[PDB]
């Protein structure tokens, strides 16, 4: 048994592969074109959803950089924007890179604040996107929300050029408080203590859940192989999450594993519940119930 | 009054109609997923219930179809059963569809302990379940343990082709002193009360005598068994060693002077005893003297049935 | 290759077994809710679905049995429909089971319209259904309609007991130069192609010379159906005037030199025409020389498959 | 003016960006997934389409590496080349990484002869993609061939695992005397005309002359390539024996007396001749002196752009 | 903003200016040529779409035209048409330019039954178009038929010299319960949706309501038509009985706070019913209330727009 | 009998070079600013390899007030001038430019071109990109020969303005009658036919005009016939000074009622670029007995072989 066999376990499971098909032409584009093309989606998509603003600590670790571009003149600011998306190597990008997940975000969203007031150079006026740009907007606004949102999160991600700055870990949830979930089919310990332990940003009882040279794969993202790895990973990006898990399976593997398949929703802070990601998890279990490898994958459809 | 208008009594019974819906689904699947998919639900649950071993007349009667399997490659073992779960028409086949209930389940609880142990050609290793099979898996292991148990028991019993009828020798009735009777909140019927009592002590003469010549009984999910000939042949070939523990009930007249009752409770099946108790209502329909014009035994959609 | 093994390709086709699973458990019922719950199903889909009249052939076919219904009394009007429901041994069940599914629909059409006009005796006003046929009607009403109409011709085919076999005369070929042809996205197999453009054209002839003698055809939730003869015969009695309108496909070797193709698009039967787009795939598998071992239609459980 | 700003120029210009949308959607997938979907994929397209063998000299720079998984067990070979599927860090998966795109191509062109063969473990029999996975090929199937060889070279490309570069040898430029010469309708542009001409000729040290210092080429869907270094380094280790066809153009000033120009037409590549013609663009920006700055060359959505 | 500038918005799409363009090379073609060519094409396109009879009000408005023309002779009714083409200053092309599109297409519609029948002179036998003449002719006959159709429209429609003004009556709107709603993929914008309802209910009065005062329709081809009145009897006059089939959009801010919407889909007019599907795009500027300041209609270059 | 529109099918094996109206069918399609892009960019282009003729002294004096009143208004407004003639917009502007010979038009242009190269002229926006459909207009003018290039920027140009008023350059003196050269065409001696050529070449419109008949038409390439004495000989004078007519070859063709038809085919060089574009025409003459123009066909010809 290997990591990358066991990626394959309910090879039914249809996965939302549009999303990154979706981010592989959006990162074909022009600069200016990816930069107004966004600046559209969100427009048009803040109509209707409510984006949750940064934490006051994610904002401290932007403050300089969002400080230092809006001292430059109206050209150079369009110039830095062109060299986060075109991956440049400059010193912004750098820095940039070394961000989590969630300060990359309140950076862009502060940047979308001022660029709607006008204090940082905006998409010229009536700008008019490319033919392959505005395909992949129409792409994306025919998307379900969950997975419009999972395409422009994994744009700002790739933005930079590749220290790691990431916010500061919320103690976990008091255990008086703590909810426990039921899945139809599942009572499987690990499977709950998986879910209970992610609800309450109890890290260090996650991990333990997991084999030595376990594995965890995100959505469209390779494995993340080894306990250090996998509980980094959760530090500086699983905060503040709701699983909702609804039903599962249960099935013998090879060598006394079990693999077990379980389908739900999960709500990200930066939306709440305002988009309801239809996600599958896929565990591998070794005989003592240990984790060998998770994988998450965002659903194709509701009809899944 | 008719056998089948008296199927209608008390229409607002929620039976499990969920149960013969998953057979529907496992009957499309393809065979080798129709074994895996047993196989699979089987060492799931088979970590919390225990089934019971089959008994040795059944053991018996199973035994030279059990070595002719065996006996063959691991090509063809996996053949046979496929043709069994395919329902194809095959010597083997022929004589499976012969065997009652209880042997079916005993060959095939056989079976299971051979793959375990490596004797018979096992599931493939790493074998993974098509997108409708895995979903018919996801729905079994979502039921209660009384309706898995049911759609595994008829899956099971569906196998084979399409004569002969064998079934295990009729265990003598229990002796008149030891034995225990029900009682029911609400219910005095004697009939009723006779029904339960004599099929606990497997009387199967003095229950039968209980229904009127043109009388039927409606097991769960089947067609009415129509006739005393019909009826006590089933009682005989199935019914024995059940635990019948019904709780309350209800009274009402009917049409043209019968009266119907229904029952609500629980039953335990030999091949599990008391670790699943299934959820039952009767329901009785009864001529003026008292006889068993129709009796259905449904199982109920939940505890709160 | 078996037949059975050869079920299996493409695994992860999701049908839409939602449909079998909620015919089972509409045959639970009772018959008089059966034929309300159809009746109320039919009323509640005509306002927005209009059903295609019966073609003159299968009206005279089915003429004798619906005058002698009309005939009798109210009460022997519903005892027949009764009958029909429950699968009951009547003359007028065997006659109706001789019948090919487009007489069983047209039969039924014309006992709605007499209802509608009350000549024939009609479902009791008010009637409320049993707590479980609520729960099927429910399920149906939430399907979509291709779905739907499904449910209906499989609830209405299966009625009647289990004789000659009654079918409405064989159309004649569409002539040459009025055939159009059609186009699949990834898929050149003359096979394939050949299949979609002779269906379309009622060219059954044409069509059986496409499968090895020993091929099968497994329609939608049915078993395979094996054999030159016994294909041929499920084309002339069932597939006329379908409209099948593939859109794109898939083509892999299989096991053998042989060859599988998955194709998936929408097809239209005429009795509701462009109203309704049934979501459907088909399952190839090919020998060596291109003809049809095996072909599977798949009704899908979605639009998204 | 940028490098990074002049890749937008002639925006209208449509690139058949589904392409890397396939190549995404491809790389999610599990890793002997890739690879039976590549192998059928081949075996389909192989039966109208005929690849050219690799040339002696890149036949002899993977040779070792081809007889190291030949003396490995079955299961060995299969695990080496999931190894280069999942980018795996092994010995093997780092040799593939140095080689240059003509050399990982012959590497798989000869292990698939070996699979048909036998000598080589093969898919196994009978496998079956996964959901994904068959969609992943319904889509390449769809795809015009210039797109499928396009997305199939791409995927075997970026096997291997991310040092010493290793190539074919260079073949010296064409004779000057036998050199044909290209016409473009509307486009009488020197530097344009020779940028064409001298890759005709695989003359790479006239043709790179054409470049300012600081300019850049844009391969299909890749980043651009700076300085003249990098960029004669791609036309010495890919870039050999093409065929560039360019049908029409049109010319118009860009800011600064700059000049920008878009060609388009067909492109040939070797390893299929004249059996895949590709329809490509190409987009020029000059400086004043008719240096070029910057060339995209883009794969075009379809033969009306 | 500015109607004019507001044509310019998605400059990406590419309309289908090869219709405009052959239109000019068929004005220059001699009188005798242009009814040669189109009575060519007719009778050619003629196998395989047939054109819709027109209605009763349109035949009436020009029975009197035509049978002036029937009761002249050969010579003159020749002569007549050839005034038409000519765009001549007579009575007949007078009264021709005041008709609505739909009653100079039911005009030629006649007179091309009549000249197969041989009551009004024909094409003489065996002519030959110039050489000019047979190059539009070959180009018509390359274009998808939605192109095709719409050229022959253009040419018809612009025939006579140069009030009063005649068109068919207007046909009431579709009734509330029975109109069907469109659906767009990623369009959920009021206006645009009740564009596209209004219009396939024929319900004008409701639809123009939509507009701003200043507001602009550009049908394709066409000079934008400006103001609320301009645009309504637009309406009135040429778009009854279309059926508009839009499928996805995308929705992008424009200055000022306005909105800028495109839309693709297919349309039918009732001239060619479901035979014809012309491939369209809709692009809306809508301002920040939600109004249509500017909606251009242009029919795409292909179906890879 | 005959007909002027009949006659307009005399030799229909001609092949016309219709790209030429079918090219300007698609450019008054485009966005206003990307005609104005498109005809800029052309010209840049153009300008390379063949440079235009100054307009006369006449011509820019009759333009030069308007020409005053653009350059004082602001960059923006400067545009939205030329977007208005380019949209046939109905403003003052418009309706003087409208007035104007084509000779006039196209000085204006001239002059505006070269203000937009200095930068004392709104230019065009600096790195625009015309949309897909300018694009594929621009690609096939630039495949197009140079003498129907000219012809689609000429005729183009000509359309812009508004919808009787008519200004011209004045009219220069026939050319005096020793100096005159005569034309010589294979094929044809036919009097009428020679006559036309030399006195064209002549601007001796007085004399030409005396060849027609009273009802007989003058079609230009690609327009509609004009007919009648009066309306030819102001279509001489506005239009046809300092031509250079170079016919090379004919033939001779009885028609109906003892009419003659002749075709020739040849170059001809108008006076904006001389020697550096000659177009290939074809004029085709329908004469009467008496040997009079009853129809003269002037065709733009699709390539040399014709
Ligand atoms: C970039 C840009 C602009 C700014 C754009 C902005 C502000 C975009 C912001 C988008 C955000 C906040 C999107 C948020 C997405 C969050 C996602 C998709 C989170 C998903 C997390 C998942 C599915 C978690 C799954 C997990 C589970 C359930 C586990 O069990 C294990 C952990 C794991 C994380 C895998 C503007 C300024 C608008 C224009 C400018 O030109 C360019
Ligand atoms: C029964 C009943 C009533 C009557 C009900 C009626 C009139 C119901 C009628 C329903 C009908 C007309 C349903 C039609 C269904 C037709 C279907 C679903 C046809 C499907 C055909 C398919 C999918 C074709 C597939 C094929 C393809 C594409 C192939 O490639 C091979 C052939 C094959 C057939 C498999 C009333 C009178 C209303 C009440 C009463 O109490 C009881
Ligand atoms: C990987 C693998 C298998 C083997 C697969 C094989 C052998 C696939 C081979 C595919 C190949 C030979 C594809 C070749 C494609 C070549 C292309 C697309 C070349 C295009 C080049 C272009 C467009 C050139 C453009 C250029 C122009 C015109 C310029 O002006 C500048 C240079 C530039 C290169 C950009 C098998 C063994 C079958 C199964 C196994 O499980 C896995
Ligand atoms: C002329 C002639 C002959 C007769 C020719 C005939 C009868 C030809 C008839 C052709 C017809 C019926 C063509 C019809 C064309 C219809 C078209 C192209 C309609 C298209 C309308 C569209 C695209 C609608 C678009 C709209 C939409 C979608 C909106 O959202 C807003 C309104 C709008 C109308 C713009 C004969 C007799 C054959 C020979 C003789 O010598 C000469
Ligand atoms: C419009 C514009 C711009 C300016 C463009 C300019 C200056 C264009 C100028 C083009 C010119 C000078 C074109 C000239 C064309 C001349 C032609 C094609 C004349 C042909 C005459 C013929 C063929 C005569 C035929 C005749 C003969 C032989 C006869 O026998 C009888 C008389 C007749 C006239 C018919 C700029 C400023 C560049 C950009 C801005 O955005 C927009």
């Amino acid at each position: 048994f290997t990591i990358d066999s066991a990626r394959g376990i309910f090879p039914n499971t249809l996965a939302a592969d549009v999303v990154p098909a979706t981010i592989a032409r959006f990162s074909q584009l022009n600069a200016e074109d990816q930069l107004a093309l966004i600046w559209f989606a969100y427009l048009e998509m803040g109509k209707t959803l409510t984006i949750a603003a940064p934490g006051a600590a994610s904002m401290q670790l932007a403050e300089n950089a969002l400080k230092e571009i809006q001292a430059m003149g109206p050209l150079q600011q369009t110039q830095a924007m062109c060299d986060l998306a075109n991956r440049a190597d400059t010193p912004l990008c750098r820095t940039y890179a070394s961000w989590s997940p969630n300060i990359k975000l309140g950076f862009w969203y502060r940047l979308g604040e001022l660029m709607e007031q006008g204090f940082v150079a905006p998409i010229p006026a009536g700008y008019q996107l490319s033919a392959n740009a505005n395909a992949v907007l129409a792409t994306i606004q025919g998307l379900e929300s969950g997975q419009q949102i999972t395409v422009l999160r994994n744009a700002v991600v790739d933005m930079g050029f590749t220290k790691r700055i990431a916010e500061p870990v919320v103690p976990p949830q008091d255990t008086a408080s703590r909810t426990k979930v039921s899945i139809e089919g599942v009572t499987n310990a690990t499977v709950l203590n998986y879910m209970d332990n992610l609800n309450a940003n109890d890290f260090d009882t996650l991990i333990e859940l997991f084999t030595s040279d376990g594995a965890l794969q995100p959505p469209f993202q390779r494995p993340i192989v080894g306990k250090e790895n996998v509980l980094r990973f959760f530090r500086e990006e699983c905060q503040n999450l709701k699983l909702i898990p609804e039903r599962g399976v249960t099935e013998p593997a090879e060598d006394g594993f079990t693999q077990i398949k379980v389908t739900g929703k999960v709500q990200t802070p930066w939306f709440g519940g305002n988009v309801g990601m239809n996600i599958a998890w896929r565990f591998l279990l070794n005989p003592e119930g240990k984790i060998f490898f998770v994988a998450i994958d965002l659903l194709a459809s509701p009809k899944e």
